[PDB]
């Protein structure tokens, strides 16, 4: 009777989601260049990571070059760079050029191994170069100006700046894509722990200059995100041994999971497992045949979940905590009543409902 | 004993339901001509947007025109503008002709053929002239900008699309009224960064193209096919059909609002009055309605775009009592609902105030 | 007991068959650039297949750039030139870049595909053009000069030549990788064929200079022969109407099927299937196995079958004759002597062994009966 | 043991027959323009025929209009012009774009109402109504020439020309695809017949010059020929009586089956049928297993067996007659020799053993 009109609800919302979509839908594919580590020698690899801190940094350099530095920059880990890109990269809207680096003995900028079609190749990286020095007033990546100077050549002193630099970019991804602005002080919380648990080496530090320049990179580009995010769910996935390089990535996930589903957890954590005695008044009944639905959407959604706002995937809208507005107003009430950490969130959004938002504090705070 | 008239309800809402339609019913078939994407340069790309903004700027050109421009505006995503068109039409009063303009660059016109090009050029020089030169962007270095790379192209068309998909969404169940609800669209995908703010497109232009959007049907059954296509599926999407599917969540179930409406207040919310005696035959009309919406299947989403006439059944008219209680529930407990208007000759004021009252 | 050893013979035959090949057996991709029809009209159409004829036709042109130009040439046949060799390639020692030709009415070559970062390439072109005619001595790609000259203007004409060049690419498949001198005899005699059955357009024919220039560029290349072979076998599977232009490729498959097969096939039609009173001799016992175990084995290897050899497959070495030498000379010793049109078939093998094709011969040439005794 | 090499052969021959091929090997459309007659007179049909007669008799028109003229003029049978195309035609290399003509008043090709740039269009049709003319030295589409002026009001007179003009066309297609010249012995021969039996109404008789530029034609072209057969297949099945028009066709038909498979068709009747000791010969087994490895390839080709030849179907190659030439040399050498009919057919190939053929005689 009643029951036709919930499991009505419920078709609505699973139909049309199956089938495979037709190939036009495929969208205009970019190329992207990505420079990487030619091999496992020292010397290669510092100057090619200067090379990828400088790309970023710089002023003048274009988007596509930008994205294939930022690529460089997080596929620094890898034992085979090039193959733990192709290998992992999985983003129908971007075409890779992985290019494997001849030792970058040719100056400041990637030399190309087996020799330019052009040799203003040379001289473009050269201007984007000079370019990222000179707009950059002399800046280079690190804090504390001899880690700039470091040209290094031997593995142990590599993999400790590898690892602080990665780290670094890693740190960002969790507020870049959420909320750019207000980020600073998330991010530098994150960063004293990681140096004062001894994971990362202090002596290498990246400057702020160079981390907003990479915190914007994240912020503008999808491409990159979809990357990051690829890698983010790999090492996320238990039945591997782990390097200090894989474990560092795995803590930083403890803080990017969950991150920009933040309604549909308050609302789960808050209100739902609270489970005031208001959550009998006859009002919730839609907002909570609304909770089941996405619950069991959520599991239909599946392995992308712990980063669906990241991924800024189209099932997102529907689980976005606008969606049950009664039963989040006073989810709201409670949980900025009872929890003194929470309320730090701006939830100053129209879709408050009164009732629930005075009815929640109300429950929570003065009713025992 | 009352099982007669339960079955009986039912037999009705499912007779006729059945067979399939003789041909001759088919209405005669509609030449249209749709400009298509011609290859993998972005010089092409950019310029045949242009021509294809400017069409639909233009003062002087035939609904015949116009629509063949919309569907170049919104297959412009993809690595095949021609086949994305040709492969996912499946309308019956229209019949493309699809033809990929080579040299596009030659002047504003597409690339006996010569009257055509000065037709083209008629048509340009018009939209300029009629226009008093306000361009398809609101920031006018956009119109010059002459794009040349691959990434600069895709943040464009991205822009443009999204601008296309803004519209959609009010342009079958309200085209007035609009601008707020396509606004507080706009400032998502923009304070997102998904959409590249130098393309941000005119109010002239989106005011001209949302009315293009409410008087053309044949228009939006493409639009609303290819909306409901890329919503499905399990592939991955690119920025471009990201964008799409976003918007999607905001076009699905509009315009179906009275069924909804019942759905979400009065039912789900099982006020105590629920219980009485005179909702029967209203319960029963929803069964039907439910077991219905089932029949129609997968274009759901989306009857009211579609003018579906199977949309007549589903509206909220048909089952008045609980509706009129319905809205009397919504808008008393729910502050942004109840703002649109249930002022219609099936409103029952003692169920209205009842609902209020409960 | 004596049935072990049979079924161990086939046990060795088809060992090793089983599995799927670890990766790191790729061979190093070349990289390969195919212009292909941009749209669906006949003035860019004729312009481009003159140009790749052309291209092919050029003395200073690189391997890479005229394996791409046969591959642009023998895919004329599609609406959608590039969606042809994209979705029928698959061949992994080329990894192909379709350039989509844009219009390219700026002069012989293509033109350049957002404004060159080198016009050099446009001029690396003019440079391959002047070259092909200047080393040419001025033959243009058709036999009689005007069709060389002709801008065409309709669909009717464009058909009409586009079969006509077509043919003549698939004319040469016949014998480009199994005879690639010697080879005019054959190919004339299939040319008359499809003229005389007024199946290809002869105001399109093609100079015999440009013949045996794409004939040498078919036998020195095996990427062409590779998409050529993957074209012949797509087109040969059923559930379609073919009309003219796929109906000359599906024709000339009919002469092209089991090519390079010779000897494997002629073993089976002569000598075996003619099961002359001899093959009952003792001596063959072991060559019957073998046959047996060769044709189980020719099923296994499955649909490449018909063309084998012109795709190099390497299971073709142990399916050539000489891995039957007894019953392959008996094969050829009756064959020769039994049937007017054998014989002109090259015999000068190791394999081949006198004494007992002296026997085929001899038993060959050897309820009445009196019918066989008259004739 | 040897039956296995036997299997083995015929598996050879329908390997990878079977699937389906990929879509993009469809190839590049040709757009064709069809005039068909609009509605229901006679009047029109007569003065549409003369039109078409002329169309296909002109020197100027290109090949693309010649075959869109020649399927009107043999759409003639349909009581619905449009229909009957449309709904028989199924060749892919071909796209047609039908215009029904409004009582074309217009002369010899159609009156245009598209605007100012089509007057150029009914100027070039005039063009090659007055080349055809001229360079025919006015010779009309009938041998007699009242006809080429006659102008019928009324359905029976129609149906009569109709169908003589029809019967015309039908009588060449047996010769058109296997003997383009040469044709006329044949084609006289079945005049005889129609004309004996009353079926064809003979003050509408059409001119040599005519029926030789429309044999050309037909010769000359896949796409016309490929309609033809369509429409030959399809009334041949049964489902319904065949009332004139279609009854012509179907009496033809009886000439047009097996055509070109002259081969596979006489190594059947003669030899093996016939059961000569030859069958006897030990020599000549091996024949014998390709014989029967094609008759079983013929069953699966299955629907258009009849007309392989006329649709150019590949698959004949395979079929063709010296694919088993020792068993067609012995089948000819007693065809020739005891049937009196035979011989008058050129088996001059290169497939013929002499040995096998003189044993074919002797035998």
């Amino acid at each position: 009777i009643f029951e036709e009109a919930a499991s009505f609800r419920s078709y609505q919302s699973k139909l049309g989601r199956d089938g495979r979509a037709s190939a036009a839908t495929a969208t205009l594919t970019t190329k992207i260049r990505i420079f990487v580590p030619a091999t496992n020698s020292p010397e290669l690899r510092w100057e090619l990571t200067l090379f990828a801190l400088d790309v970023i940094r710089s002023p003048s350099a274009a988007e596509s070059m930008k994205v294939g530095a930022a690529f460089t920059l997080i596929s620094m880990y890898s034992e085979r760079p090039g193959a733990l890109i192709r290998s992992l990269l999985n983003d129908p809207d971007i075409e890779a050029v992985i290019i494997d680096v001849g030792s970058m003995v040719n100056g400041i900028p990637v030399m190309e191994r087996r020799g330019d079609k052009a040799q203003e190749e040379m001289e473009g990286l050269m201007r984007i170069l000079k370019t990222a020095r000179d707009s950059s007033k002399g800046k280079t990546p690190f804090v504390d100006s001899r880690a700039y100077g470091l040209r290094i050549t031997d593995m142990s002193t590599l993999v400790s700046a590898v690892i602080t630099i990665e780290a670094q970019i890693w740190i960002l991804i969790a507020k870049a894509v959420t909320a750019p602005d207000t980020a600073e002080e998330s991010e530098t919380r994150r960063w004293a722990k990681y140096v004062q648990q001894k994971r990362v080496n202090p002596f290498f530090a990246l400057t702020q200059q160079w981390l907003t320049e990479m915190r914007n990179l994240l912020s503008q580009s999808l491409s990159v995100r979809k990357f990051m995010v690829e890698i983010l769910i790999e090492v996320k996935k238990g039945g591997s041994a782990k390097g200090r390089a894989v474990e560092i990535i795995s803590d930083i996930g403890n803080y990017v999971e969950e991150t920009g589903m933040a309604g549909f957890f308050a609302t789960i954590r808050f209100g739902l497992e609270t489970r005031y005695p208001a959550l009998a008044l006859n009002e919730f009944q839609s907002d909570l045949n609304t909770i089941k639905s996405l619950m069991l959407l959520y599991r239909e959604i599946g392995p992308r979940a712990p980063y669906m706002v990241l991924l800024e995937e189209s099932i997102q809208t529907k689980f976005a905590p606008g969606g049950y507005p009664l039963l989040w107003s006073f989810a709201m009430g409670v949980a900025t009543t009872i929890d003194r950490s929470m309320g730090a969130l701006n939830i100053n959004r129209g879709y408050l409902e009164p009732m629930y938002f005075r009815l929640g504090q109300k429950s929570a705070r003065h009713h025992a």
